[PDB]
């Protein structure tokens, strides 16, 4: 499928990887999600990534996928978990913020089996009407210095 904008929820089990992503403009995901994001990148004008650390209760910001996975990009930057991930790709964070899932009220995702937004696994796609609004709301918040600490 070809389209203008697509939106994916990214989960991280460690805050340090979010900090590394922000400092270096890089991400990597599971091998299966890497194929999904790669297919989206080559078929979509803009692939937006909405970042939510595990057990953080919400989103820390969003960014645009800028390149395809590349084994030569920052090899091994995540440590040994690199072995369980696809290759690294460039991401440009467009906003760092704090928005809790609870602030959005009850929201479910029709592209993810009617699961609550807060129950999204890594790589979950959201429909464009919802994804666009999530990015708009994030952009309208004050920027948060996530690297504080
Ligand atoms: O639920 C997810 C998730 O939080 C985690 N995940 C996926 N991709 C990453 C990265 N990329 C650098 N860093 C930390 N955690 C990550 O994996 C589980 C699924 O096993």
């Amino acid at each position: 499928p070809q389209s203008t904008k697509r939106f994916f929820i990214i989960k991280s089990n460690r805050m340090s990887n979010i900090y590394t992503s922000i400092q270096h403009g890089v991400w990597a995901t599971s091998k299966g999600n890497s194929r999904k994001l790669s297919n989206a990148f080559t078929s979509t004008d803009h692939v937006l990534l909405l970042f939510s650390a595990n057990e953080s209760g919400g989103f820390q910001g969003f960014g645009r996928m800028m390149s395809l996975p590349d084994p030569q990009l920052f090899p091994g930057i995540w440590g040994p978990v690199q072995l369980r991930l696809g290759s690294n790709f460039r991401v440009m964070w467009l906003k760092q913020c704090k928005i809790e899932f609870e602030e959005l009220g009850k929201v479910t995702n029709p592209w993810n089996d009617d699961l609550p937004l807060r129950k999204s696994r890594d790589g979950t796609e959201v429909p464009p009407a919802l994804g666009s609004l999530l990015c708009t709301w994030m952009s309208q918040r004050p920027s948060e210095d996530l690297l504080a600490g």
